[PDB]
């Protein structure tokens, strides 16, 4: 205890806050400028997951040698619309002459009346020649697309007299008739899952207009789509050096959960989707139906770029999966590690700036127990064991530290690196919704009562 620092739990969303019933789903980043940011579910009508629920994208800040600021939506959804587990992403650009920074979130968005139960395939659009188009229905099930200008073409190519906004606003006979997200509009959008994307250009305070990364990007054939909450990373080294990862997972026609990140090279701009740690020589994340499957997870960079995605299973204990070329495939052997036990939900695992004992380190947050108790922040210590048959090295961690900051309820959590070396911890458990977060240092997580 004696040299340890470690602050009181404070709660930054709570029942009420913001007019919301409830909170879930706790991320957080930390700018280059030094500030902290933390985006949370405003799950306005209660905790529960979608459907039935509206809820939006909120955000605090916190810049360094300051206070945590006022939460606020920063992306807001019609009706019961859902946007749902968030992920940030702090990365810069060598610009002119200036290394300028952008930060990046992702969130699930399901339409009106859907979620993960019970949502559809197909990406949601139409292709003819390149150019993917919106898809819309109609209570009988026919099929329409939006174009230029956002006019409304039927099935047989035709123009209707229907416009839709970029806002999903459907507009016939310049009058307001209804809004594609909607379970009470004359044309809906596919009951499907989106991954919506948006930027901030200063240091959080203000975010662009969501961006569906769908098209192009979701397989026709998932049905389930959506952003892994927490953080995704920026390459520091390697061959893939810039490259934007962002950890997902999706559902094949088999309702099978596979974990993959989507990626991108031009700072944002296009995104590729990456194999799955499922896919291998003898199976397929297109096609598999039964064993292990792999859900949430969270990625962690090794000191040549080797890449390292840690899993939400359906097993015991947490699965990483291991790529060498920035996440477009992972090696076929996907161990678990018996010093994370993993009671099927969302984990935080983070790279560490500094050397500890001399060795580089990452920093992981899950509930270390059968169920969702025991809140436990771990250390684990980088070491070089041989290289694989290919030429590139073989990592392996060494869990040094392994304190409990969370005797009881814990679920969801999410790290950051403060400015100074010390951690933030961003996590759900206190109870009665509240979202909470602490701040502590590495001799916090030596110490053993
Ligand atoms: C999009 C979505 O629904 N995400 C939710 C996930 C998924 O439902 C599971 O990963 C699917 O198996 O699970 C939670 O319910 C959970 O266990 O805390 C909360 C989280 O918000
Ligand atoms: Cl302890
Ligand atoms: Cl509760």
């Amino acid at each position: 205890m004696d040299d340890v620092y470690k602050t009181q739990p404070v709660e930054l969303f709570y029942p009420g806050y913001l007019e919301s019933r409830g909170y879930r789903i706790p991320a957080l980043e930390t700018t280059k400028k030094g500030t902290v940011l933390a985006s949370i579910d405003v799950r306005n009508n209660g905790d529960h997951d979608a459907p039935n629920n509206n809820i939006d994208v909120g955000i605090r800040r916190k810049e360094v040698n300051g206070e945590w600021e006022e939460g606020k939506v920063i992306l807001d959804y019609p009706g019961k619309s859902a946007a749902i587990d968030t992920s940030l992403m702090s990365a810069t650009i060598e610009e002119n002459g200036i290394e300028k920074e952008r930060i990046f979130l992702i969130v699930t968005h399901f339409p009106e009346g859907y979620g993960f139960p019970n949502t559809e395939g197909g990406s949601g659009y139409k292709e003819i020649d390149g150019k993917y188009y919106f898809i819309l229905k109609d209570a009988q099930n026919n099929e329409y697309t939006v174009r230029e200008d956002g006019i409304v073409y039927n099935s047989e190519g035709n123009e209707t007299d229907y416009v839709m906004k970029n806002d999903k606003t459907l507009i016939q006979n310049g009058e307001e008739v209804g809004n594609a997200l909607l379970s009470n509009s004359p044309l809906k959008a596919v009951g499907t899952a989106h991954i919506e994307m948006i930027y901030s250009d200063d240091d959080g305070n203000t975010w662009s207009e969501p961006e569906d990364l769908n098209p192009g990007l979701k397989k026709e054939w998932m049905k389930f789509f959506g952003t892994a909450p927490g953080k995704g990373i920026q390459i520091k080294n390697g061959e893939h050096k810039g490259r934007l990862v962002f950890p997902i997972y999706y559902t094949n026609q088999n309702n099978f959960q596979s974990s993959a990140v989507i990626y991108s090279d031009d700072f944002g701009e296009t995104w590729k989707l990456g194999e799955s740690p499922i896919d291998t020589a003898s199976v397929s994340s297109e096609t598999v139906s039964s064993g292990t499957q792999l859900t949430e997870c969270q990625v962690v960079e090794m000191p040549n770029g080797q890449l390292k995605l840690f899993m939400r299973n359906t097993g015991s204990y947490t699965r990483i999966a291991t790529s060498f070329d920035g996440g477009a495939t992972w090696h076929d052997e996907v161990p678990e590690d018996t010093s994370l036990r993993e009671p099927y939900c969302q984990l935080s695992v983070i790279n560490y700036s500094g050397k500890i004992n001399g060795k580089d380190a990452i920093i992981f947050s899950n509930p270390d127990a059968s169920s969702r108790v025991n809140g436990s922040v771990k250390v684990g210590l980088i070491n070089e064991n041989g290289t694989y048959d290919n030429g590139e090295p073989r990592y392996e961690f060494d869990w040094i530290y392994n304190k409990t900051v969370k005797p009881g309820s814990f679920a969801y959590s999410c790290l950051t690196e403060l400015p100074d070396g010390n951690l933030g911890l961003f996590y759900e458990g206190e109870g009665a919704g509240r979202m909470a977060y602490t701040e502590f240092d590495l001799n916090y997580l030596k110490f053993n009562a």
